[PDB]
């Protein structure tokens, strides 16, 4: 209930998954 209200109102993890080029580039330059 309270971990998923949160991820409701603000929908950005599914935005930035979506592009897929944009989230593993920056998380493989961070190690």
């Amino acid at each position: 209930s309270e971990a998923v209200k949160f991820l409701t109102n603000e929908t950005r993890e599914r935005e930035v998954f979506d592009r897929l080029g944009m989230i593993y580039t920056v998380g493989y330059s961070v190690c």
